[PDB]
Order: structure tokens, then C-alpha cells, then sequence
């Protein structure tokens, strides 16, 4: 259903945020191996999340839920362009570039806060 698939996608989001937080703390501790592992885990969450968001967006469009479709457009535009920041974070990791890595952590955290706010709004529109 729209409600159950929304909730499952929210759960993947929550997992993504949990991995992100552990990757930030691993960075602060200098733990190259843990960062590498969490980067890899975050990327497999992208594939699953994208499948869930696309199907839900289809389903909302087809029900004609204008408010929810508008909000999901905001969420999915943010998700898709956010991939560029994630790729830049990976690039910085391969470059052993701590300054850039830290700065893209900050940027991705802001994207996550914006996504969390939109998700709260979508919950109330379905």
C-alpha cells in the first residue's frame, strides 16, 4: 500500500542516517577501515531506497494525490542530486583528502535534515 511502502522507505532513510552518523564518528576517530565499510554500506542503501521512492511516487501520481506528489518531487529531486555529494565524498576518501571529506559530511548532513523535514510533511499528506 501507499502507507506501508512509505513507512518502509522511511525505515531505509533511518538506516541511512544511522550509518551516516557512525561514518562521521569514525572519521573523527581517524578509522580509515570503518569509514570505508560504512561508505560501502551507505551505497547499497541508495539502490533500495531509490526503488522504494520511485514506486511510491508512481502510486501517488496514479491516485492523484497532488500534495504528496509535490512533496515527493521535492524529496526525490533532493535524493537524486544528493548523489553528487555522496560521489564527491567517495572521491575525497580515495584522495585521502580529510578537509574535503569533512566538508562533504557537513553538506550531506544538511541534505539529510532537509529530507527528514520533507518526509514528515509527506507523512501528513498521505
Amino acid at each position: 500500500s501507499i502507507k506501508s511502502e512509505f513507512a518502509e522507505g522511511a525505515a531505509v532513510f533511518v538506516e541511512g542516517v544511522a550509518v551516516f552518523l557512525t561514518m562521521m564518528a569514525a572519521f573523527q576517530n581517524g578509522d580509515k577501515e570503518a569509514v570505508a565499510q560504512y561508505l560501502a554500506r551507505g551505497a547499497s542503501l541508495y539502490t533500495r531506497h531509490e526503488e522504494l521512492l520511485n514506486r511510491l511516487l508512481q502510486k501517488l501520481r496514479r491516485e492523484g494525490n497532488k500534495e504528496a506528489v509535490t512533496l515527493m518531487n521535492e524529496f526525490t529531486a533532493t535524493f537524486q542530486t544528493g548523489k553528487s555529494l555522496a560521489n564527491a565524498l567517495i572521491a575525497a576518501f580515495k584522495n585521502g583528502d580529510d578537509d574535503s571529506f569533512e566538508s562533504y559530511l557537513q553538506a550531506i548532513w544538511k541534505v539529510i535534515a532537509k529530507m527528514a523535514t520533507i518526509l514528515d510533511q509527506i507523512a501528513k499528506a498521505i
